């Protein structure tokens, strides 16, 4: 019928966001004083302990108990250095405690109860490291107790259940001379023989760990007691009558009391809070989701992953660039690069939607990169001063710009989509072979002072296979792609959103058996005019003497390389 | 054949820009040095006396003089308070320096010429205060002097020309026993009887106000000497030998030298340099010609004036606000006020082209505004806190919200064209009768996650005269101005940059018998659809059952006012 006493913990922690965004409030601005409400009527059958919840308020002098709660002092220690918190003698520690434990408790029983909590906190990441630890000390740690049952006295019982329900600053009561529930006290139970404790366990025939400070007190005041009754008592039904008595095993002070982590080990816990807490990612968050519910109210079987994932390389950062820049980081797209060579002017602020009257003079690819990145974080931007050489044009110190031609591939490459948003044809050239010979989806945006063009390279023709705007041509509409970047200003936004919205209906899985996607056509070039509202959409072939995609100028570079790219550039 | 001699003005002042720059390049990191190079040679026909060239250098140790050129000391006085510049004893100043030039004179005749300048510098305004003064002497003030021509001695005075192009520190030179060139002595003068001062004017028998000086020192040494030769030798062909005899009329030393204003005043200059140094004057400047040239080359009967001064107000700062506002901007618009209600949230920087990560929860409207200054300075940009009540929506705290009526008549008011970018029907009914019962133009842009709709306000229809999109119509299509704000972005875009550019031919003057401008078209709906890349112009006769622009609607309006808002309101 015997056995030894076992025990479970006494409690187990429920720190709240709150509590760890109190915790940082309070390091921006070494020991704390925590207070906590429990509540032994409140416990799931699920749970094998009263839960310590945490909040902002346990950190607070006015909490405030609700009738039968049980009020529990506690700290919180904090510390600055990672290492220190790691490389803390746990053990020391919590023995530590235990001895403040056991100097209150030789005084005033009730007191030998509370709570500690280790941490260290990394605002900087929003991670928190923390160790919650219950003083429970065992002393003597030879002295062990052994008990055996006595059947239910729910009289009894109901008895101690409504006396700590009152008296909530009380642990331990016994009875008096006349058995009625008093308080502890040494020179009575020594007669009386009967000690009832509050309970803060569910786990069947096994009380909290917090009976063996209570006992040690015990041994200490009536060293000569040895046999005894124990009334563990619970807030429902579990609470069980035992017949108790005294061993010893072979004043020594075994403390225990840290609570085993998430994964079940006896280690700290680290709570990661940015996905709540970061500004930076609350923000990314709802960035996503405009998109996400987008599709799934609208059109859910858009593909917003391959947009997203898309590395566009945007060869220009004038008007064009910053308006689709801007596009495309509305779809979604993480990783732009912007490729200009001039500087911001002081004519450019109000054309060229990405810069201001501050940053003039500074390098603009670097800029616009810089911009997006203010517009959002999170951005991949970057910017990189870099000169397109021209055709027909005296080659210049041909060693930087060999280097210019080189560097010119290694972008290219390392990008999915490429948009050419230069000025005139004679930059469109270079950068338009080597896309092709590097097989990268290539956009190409031009304006005219009334009108725009957008298109893409492949079959398909490229911009340079047929000439896109004729001699025998309008005045207002032979200046496109003429190194006109002065326009109506509505020009390029229009050329810009109908070049970034073609890239996304074309990055679409086609419909089999058509030219369609679930974002509509996928034209080869469209065409707008301001003057009359218009837009056109022509395909063309690709040409077999274009002195860009054909057969043979792909032939020549794949062969001879800068020799030849060197030659076609000076060739007038 | 006698007179008596008079003078003119020894010097002319010419500050060059270099020269006011170094000025401010020093108040920012109270007398100063100052140094000029003359060139009595180089003389224009035109002027009166040698130039007095001043640069960022005349402030530098090293100068480095060409051949023939005459060394000058002088300084510059600099005032930072500007009523004490203004309250100097000019004559008091001037008479402080004749003296310290009457002390060095009477020590070394050649070092009794000099200049000064007085100047207060307002570097916020780049205006620039200064008072050129050749200190001129005449003592005693009694001592006037007579003289009468001699008949030209070209071989004298080639002879002093010589010696003064070498000796370029001297400013007077005499004969010796032998009849040769030599330095000023008293003694030998007094004998010899000729002073030849090197003139450093060109007006026709009258010397430079300098001479004064040198006769003031001659007296001084030689007071018995009362008739002597004087030659006035110019680097040129004014000089002239004169016969001169020292009256007298009645120690007293009169000074003059302060040079006369442009306007032919004695009082200080004023020169405002911002149109050259202020960046943001420079600046305007090119945001200017950026206009002027294009429609200089390419659209010389743009009228610009016209949109420039437009006073735009745009209803909602939203996706649509900003891309629209960045439009005007970049067609000179100057004055535009933000109307919008929100706070800039976390999913907005990367739609809403005019925000930031930094100022979100910030209000909204008055961020928009600031933003526009960072692009450009000089916008009248204005942000009003104001929300527009819905139709079918119980009225609210009817006090505030018809304030809120009120205030916004008062905008609709003062501006010109009126933007509405709202998102659903309900935020279009209010500001669109009252801009109709105040005669503004109306530009209405909704927006439809494929298409979207821009058109034009009043005979025309508005907006609520016939439905836009029918009910038995497409899905993707019914979503128009449905409180659908999250689109595809490029769609905002393209109905923004529409809706300017449907504003700017507006603008224009009509050709007598069509409806076209020299901008184009001016439609009065246009429509777009991305899934095919298309637009569409339809034209809509008012509706006279309109709840908007309808006679009977109108009067209601008229004759009740609020009471009749507020009951339109409600009404279900
Ligand atoms: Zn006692
Ligand atoms: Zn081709
Ligand atoms: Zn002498
Ligand atoms: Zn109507």
């Amino acid at each position: 019928s015997e056995r030894v006493l076992s025990y479970a913990p006494a409690f187990k922690s429920f720190l709240d966001t709150s509590f760890f965004q109190e915790l940082s409030r309070l390091k921006l601005d070494t020991c704390q004083p925590l207070t906590v409400n429990l509540d032994l009527h409140n416990i799931p059958k699920s749970a094998d302990q009263v839960p310590l919840f945490l909040t902002n308020r346990s950190f607070e002098k006015h909490n405030n108990k609700r009738t039968n709660e049980v009020p529990l002092q506690g700290s919180i220690f904090n510390f600055n250095v990672l290492d220190e918190f790691k490389n803390l003698d746990k053990q020391l520690f919590l023995h530590q405690r235990a001895l403040e434990c056991w100097e209150d408790g030789i005084k005033d029983i009730n007191k030998c109860v509370s709570f500690v909590i280790i941490s260290f906190a990394d605002l900087k990441k929003y991670r928190f490291y923390y160790w919650l630890g219950v003083p429970c000390f065992q002393r003597p740690s030879s002295t062990v107790l052994h008990v055996r049952p006595e059947p239910s006295l729910k009289g009894l019982f109901s008895k101690c259940q409504k006396w700590f329900d009152v008296n909530y600053s009380k642990w331990v009561c016994i009875l008096d001379a006349d058995d009625e529930i008093v308080n502890y006290d040494k020179c009575i139970i020594r007669k009386t023989k009967v000690l009832a404790i509050r309970d803060t366990s569910t786990m069947e025939n096994v009380p909290s760990a917090l009976t063996k400070n209570f006992l040690s007190v015990l041994q200490y005041d009536v060293p000569d007691l040895i046999d005894f009754k124990l009334l563990i008592i619970r807030q429902n039904e579990g609470s069980f009558a035992l017949n108790a008595t005294f061993a010893s095993i072979d004043p020594d002070m075994k403390v225990s009391g840290w609570e085993r982590n998430v994964q079940g080990k006896l280690a700290p816990r680290v709570v990661d809070l940015s996905s709540l807490l970061d500004p930076l990612k609350i923000a990314d968050q709802s960035v996503d989701l405009n998109l996400k519910l987008m599709k799934w109210r609208i059109l859910p079987d858009l593909n917003l992953d391959i947009i997203k994932n898309t590395k566009v390389l945007l060869l220009g950062a004038g008007t064009l660039g910053c308006y689709v820049s801007r596009a495309l980081i509305a779809w979604g797209v993480r990783k732009i690069t912007f490729v200009d060579n001039g500087t911001v002017s002081y004519s450019n602020p109000v054309r060229q939607a990405l810069y201001n009257f501050e940053d003039c003079g500074k390098p603009k690819a670097e800029l616009a990169a810089a911009s997006l990145k203010r517009i959002f974080p999170l951005m991949d931007a970057t910017g990189v001063k870099l000169s397109i050489p021209m055709i027909g044009h005296k080659l210049v110190n041909e060693e930087a710009q060999h280097k210019d031609f080189d560097r010119l591939r290694a972008l290219i490459k390392e990008h999915d989509i490429i948009f050419l948003l230069v000025d005139s044809r004679e930059s469109r050239w270079l950068p338009s072979l080597l896309s092709n010979i590097e097989n990268k989806t290539v956009i190409n945006a031009a304006l005219g002072f009334d009108s725009y063009l957008v298109m893409r390279h492949g079959q398909l023709g490229c911009y340079f296979c047929h000439d896109v705007v004729a001699p025998t041509d309008s005045l207002t509409d032979r200046t496109l792609d003429q190194m006109c970047t002065v326009t109506r200003p509505g020009v390029a936004m229009m050329a810009s959103s109908l070049a970034v919205e073609l890239m996304t209906s074309l990055l679409q899985t086609k419909y089999s058996g058509s030219e369609t996607t679930v974002l509509g056509d996928i034209p080869h070039q469209i065409r707008g005019f301001l003057h009359n509202f218009s837009i056109l959409k022509l395909e063309t072939p690709a040409y077999e003497h274009c002195p860009a995609c054909s057969p043979k100028v792909i032939e020549a570079f794949t062969d001879l390389g800068w020799e030849f790219v060197k030659k076609a550039l000076e060739h007038p």
